[PDB]
C-alpha cells in the first residue's frame, strides 16, 4: 500500500530518551520510516526551545494534504542546518524514536509509504 495508518504517541521533550535518528540526511529519513514501519517512531510537538533540545539531522512529519478515517496525511522532510530536503505542507511534529515513553495523546496519520 502507497499509504499505512499509524497512530503516533506525542511525547513530551524533556522525556525523550534518544532524541534523533542518526548522523545524515539519507540516514535519518531511512531510520525514521524503519521506525514508522515497526511501530517504534514517536512524535514531538514543535514549539518555542522544542528543537534545540533535540539531536540534528530533524526528521519532520508535514500534511501533505486537507484526512481519510481520520487520519492526516503526511510526508517525511528532513533538515539540517537551515536546509530541509523535501517539500511538504504545515509540521505535524519531530518525529524521534520511542523506547517505552510514556505518550501525552496519539497522532492519527496516514503515512504515504
Amino acid at each position: 500500500k502507497t499509504h499505512v495508518q499509524l497512530s503516533l504517541p506525542v511525547l513530551q521533550v524533556r522525556d525523550v530518551l534518544v532524541r534523533g535518528f542518526g548522523d545524515s540526511v539519507e540516514e535519518v529519513l531511512s531510520e525514521a520510516r524503519q521506525h514508522l514501519k515497526d511501530g517504534t517512531c514517536g512524535l514531538v510537538e514543535v514549539e518555542k526551545g522544542v528543537l534545540p533540545q533535540l539531536e540534528q539531522p530533524y526528521v519532520f512529519i508535514k500534511r501533505s494534504d486537507a484526512a481519510p478515517h481520520g487520519h492526516v496525511m503526511v510526508e517525511l522532510v528532513a533538515e539540517l542546518e537551515g536546509i530541509q530536503y523535501g517539500r511538504s505542507g504545515e509540521t505535524l511534529g519531530v518525529l524521534v524514536p520511542h523506547v517505552g515513553e510514556i505518550p501525552v495523546a496519539y497522532r492519527k496519520v496516514l503515512l504515504r509509504k
